[PDB]
């Protein structure tokens, strides 16, 4: 397998001016025809003529019209087409082609492929050459120029880029488009759709320009109706990049389609957006409420790529992360600003903490810069991505809203064009800090490194205060472990946004204050501090870091309570969590190994268990953030402080603090359960499709929450109100009330029934699997092979698969079973899913990048699975890549 290294780039030795395609789609096969406009470039140096092209059947090649004849003047092996120099004209030039490529049997969903009866390409990042010949790399940019023919009756509804500018009848019941899109783009960005798809629209006037543009959302016929959110999603998307950047969009059309088999959630092409259908369709009648928020920031992510992505481009694969973790941060300030609720915010920062981090701190740990790749299909990763978005958010944090909109601006105005890379993106944003700092003098060129380091900064600190002098010292320390890809690790940039807590009033005691660490260490000094403050480190978590916060749990309960950010709220919360857990962790691990007949356990604080419920009982405090409080830390995020972990002293310690803090609070948790249904489950908008309320499915997450809580603990007669909640008409509730009769007789009863309401929405059924995979069952594996038998079957539909499967791999007493069962069981899975697409493959692999975390022998069970996967002969290049880089070999 070839290694692609960062240092490497030099630009092509060529230049294709002009592509013109034909795609004409047939039932048995589909026949591409290709001219491209070619030109030499200043860098050739007589070099042969080399095309990607990945799985093609030649049926001709040209240059000018002339025939080329294969062994004599061109090789291709099935990946590269090799036309040798001699026969490679020196000035302006054509070459065409002609393959048959076969979407009805690509089930790896990359390149062109069928979906059900829709016909749909993936291009991002080297499938256009599974279509056509190309030197299919980002910075090779071309004019495109398209025609489709396909059957009438099964494609009425022909798409791809730019103006549709012909339409046309071809005899024996066939049709054809021609689209012809002028801008140069990458071909990445090249996209086409065909398929007896549905629609909604609507025309949104443009802020500036006041121009017209259509907007225009496709499904199949079945589903029609589940489009609504989604259009009111882009045109809040397109407000948004309007209010906050000032950017319009510059088409006069833009499509949204969903597709039912799709690797990721979907994908920018120009003005061609295709999408996942689970993260562009719902209704209130069969979504669960995570649907809302996840077509929002898809469909915001999709949009804001137009910019950051499509205008300003990518030079090489090595930037990915200037575009995806600057879309990222894009998305989530447009999320941040659409549902107007705190746990937006503290959602992102949970997902970057458990997984991201667990993947800063395995093999996999690369820098969001990495300088090698050999699998781009493995490259589009959660550091690429989320921890890319929270380094594109630290500039909005260091230069604040007013300066960073100018950096953003002037990186828009200079590279809208036009390639660019990380250091581009840095300039952008130093001029911005230069005339924020008053200073031009100053400079970002540390920042660079938060581009090229992998790993998590740890941060830590110790505090003084004098009371005669009114003084206040924080001292600050940052260190990054050594790992694979530096030796010595070096201070990075850290900003700190900080606040001073009075403990007495609960008041603020200084104005915003970022804390810009630049050091090693640093002591940050405070006067006129009339009294020792509470210091609140990290407010909104201002840099992707390990906090150690060094605070007692009195002064956590205090900030718990009396802070007004609701990060440190609710990290002070889950430090309090995690000094309990390691804790009783090591309790339970020393009467494991020692064999105790009798021990004692650390109770949980009880003023931790006093502040919960103060904030529980506060009728104007956030739903949303209660059900944070109430549950312990995730798993993946305890794994981080944890060596040798044991899966099941952690699952015994869970469950002690969840039955302390029960025994105290279940009728609290009882009472609120039920004074919530009113305003949680309201109907009054059930049948209005754009209304979508935040804060109302926040206060369902907390019944949810509760439910589950008090179904665990065996509540007296909680079963009356799992059966109730059953009945209730949104998903959410009664998808709840399936997982939660878990520990009832009654859970069959359920299944079936919950069955029954999703059987007949493929995207609802998707989510009952998901419910079922997660239900705390004994009986599991049992389950398993019945949804195996009964509803998966055979199916190759990537939502599926991963929904039978991903959610149960979270059952931390079961799916680590320690006769290895679960760890088999998941290696079957991925080895049968190889075979068609290595992709999904690989994502099916996630629970195994903890493996080296955990105690001896599960280490040992979880290799010997990744061995027995790397052995099989036909593994894909992408999957035998991830696993010998996880497994170090
Ligand atoms: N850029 C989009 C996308 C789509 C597909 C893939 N993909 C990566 C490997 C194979 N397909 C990557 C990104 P997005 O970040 O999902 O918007
Ligand atoms: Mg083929
Ligand atoms: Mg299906
Ligand atoms: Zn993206």
């Amino acid at each position: 397998p070839k290694i692609h290294y960062r240092k490497d780039y030099k630009p092509s030795g060529f230049i294709i001016n002009q592509v013109t395609l034909n795609i004409n789609i047939h039932d048995q096969e589909t026949i591409v025809r290709s001219v491209l406009d070619m030109d030499i470039s200043k860098h050739n140096v007589g070099e042969d003529l080399v095309f990607d092209g990945v799985g093609l059947k030649i049926n001709e090649i040209s240059i000018n019209n002339k025939k080329l004849v294969e062994g004599e003047e061109y090789t291709y092996d099935n990946e590269f087409l090799t036309i040798f120099s001699k026969f490679v004209p020196k000035s302006k030039f054509a070459f065409s082609s002609e393959v048959i490529i076969h979407p009805e049997t690509n089930y790896a969903l990359t390149g062109l492929y069928k979906s059900k009866n829709i016909i749909v390409s993936q291009c991002e990042a080297t499938g256009f050459r599974r279509i056509t010949f190309f030197i299919d790399r980002p910075d090779m940019m071309a004019k495109y120029d398209v025609t489709v023919t396909a059957d009438k009756e099964k494609y009425p509804v022909l798409l791809s880029n730019g103006d549709k500018v012909n339409e046309f009848e071809i005899p024996g019941g066939r049709h054809g488009a021609r689209f012809n899109d002028p801008p140069l783009k990458p071909c990445y960005l090249f996209a086409v759709v065909a398929g007896d798809l549905k629609h909604l629209s609507a025309t949104y006037i443009t802020k500036y320009t006041k121009k017209k543009v259509e907007l225009y959302v496709f499904s199949e016929e079945k589903y029609v109706s589940k489009l609504q959110w989604a259009l009111e999603c882009l045109k809040k998307s397109m407000a948004f990049d309007e209010d906050y950047f000032g950017l319009e969009y510059d088409l006069s059309r833009l499509n949204l389609v969903a597709v039912s088999d799709f690797n990721v959630g979907a994908m920018e092409n120009k003005g061609l957006n295709i999408f996942n259908a689970n993260s562009l369709l719902a209704s209130k009648k069969n979504s669960i409420d995570f649907s809302y928020a996840r077509i929002l920031t898809v469909v915001g992510h999709e949009y804001f790529h137009q910019y950051t992505g499509n205008r300003v481009t990518l030079r090489d694969w090595f930037q990915l992360t200037l575009k995806e973790g600057l879309t990222v941060h894009r998305e989530n300030l447009f999320s941040e600003e659409m549902t107007k609720t705190v746990t937006t915010r503290l959602s992102h920062v949970d997902l970057l903490r458990s997984v991201q981090f667990l993947e800063d701190s395995s093999p996999l740990s690369h820098p969001i810069r990495p300088e090698s790749y050999v699998s781009m299909e493995n490259f589009y990763t959660t550091t690429v991505y989320d921890k890319g978005s929270e380094v594109m958010r630290m500039y909005l944090t260091i230069l604040g809203e007013e300066y960073y909109k100018k950096g953003f601006d002037i990186y828009i105005k200079k590279n809208d064009g036009n390639t660019a890379t990380c250091e581009d993106f840095n300039y952008a944003m130093e001029q911005a800090y230069k005339m924020k700092k008053a200073d031009n003098s100053a400079n970002l060129n540390q920042y660079l490194l938060w581009f090229s380091q992998s790993g998590t900064p740890h941060v830590s600190f110790k505090y003084n205060y004098d009371a005669e002098k009114k003084q206040y010292s924080i001292h600050v320390n940052q260190y990054t472990k050594p790992d694979e890809n530096q030796k010595e690790k070096k201070p990075l940039f850290i900003p700190i946004s900080v606040g001073l807590i009075n403990p007495e009033n609960g008041k603020e005691m200084i104005s915003q204050t970022t804390l810009e660490l630049t050091k090693e260490s640093d002591t940050f000094v405070f006067n006129n501090i009339a009294v020792k403050p509470i210091p609140s480190l990290f407010r909104g978590f201002s840099a992707p870091v390990y906090i150690e916060d060094q605070l007692t749990d009195e002064e956590r309960i205090l900030l718990l309570k009396y802070d007004s950010d609701a990060f440190v709220r609710y990290n002070s919360c889950t430090n309090i969590y995690m000094k309990q857990i390691l804790m009783n962790y090591n309790e339970f691990l020393k009467a494991k190994n020692e064999k105790l007949e009798s021990f004692q356990l650390t109770p949980v604080n009880a003023q931790f268990i006093d502040a919960i419920k103060y904030l529980l009982e506060d009728p104007h405090a956030d739903a949303g953030f209660k059900s944070y409080i109430v549950s312990l830390p995730q798993d993946r995020y305890i794994i981080n402080f944890v060596s040798n972990l044991d899966t099941d002293v952690l699952a015994d310690t869970k469950e002690y603090i969840y039955k302390q803090i029960g025994d105290k609070l279940n009728d609290v948790y009882y009472k609120m359960f039920k004074s919530l249904e009113a305003k949680a489950d309201d109907l009054t908008y059930f049948n209005d499709e754009s209304h979508v309320d935040f804060d109302q499915m926040n206060m369902r997450t907390l019944r949810n929450t509760l439910l589950s809580l008090l179904s665990k603990a065996q509540y007296p007669n909680i079963l009356n109100e799992i059966i109730e909640h059953s009945k209730s008409p949104y998903p959410s509730n009664w998808l709840t009330s399936l997982s939660v009769s878990a520990y009832f007789d009654k859970y069959f009863e359920l299944y079936d029934k919950t069955y029954k309401l999703s059987k007949d929405d493929e995207l609802l059924l998707q989510e009952w699997l998901k419910t079922v995979s997660r239900s705390d069952r004994k009986d599991i594996y049992e389950i398993l092979k019945k949804l195996e038998n009964e509803v998966l079957k055979d199916s190759k539909n990537p939502n599926d698969i991963r929904a039978v499967y991903l959610p149960f791999t979270n059952n931390l007493r079961r799916f680590h079973d320690i006769s290895g069962k679960g760890y088999k069981l998941i290696a079957e899975v991925i080895t049968k899913t190889d075979k068609f697409n290595p992709m999904v493959a690989t994502q099916l692999c996630e629970p195994f990048k903890l493996w080296n975390k955990l105690d001896t022998k599960r280490q040992e069970l979880m290799l010997n699975e990744m061995n027995t996967m790397l052995q099989e002969p036909q593994i894909s290049n992408n999957l035998k890549e991830y696993l010998l880089r996880l497994t170090n070999k």
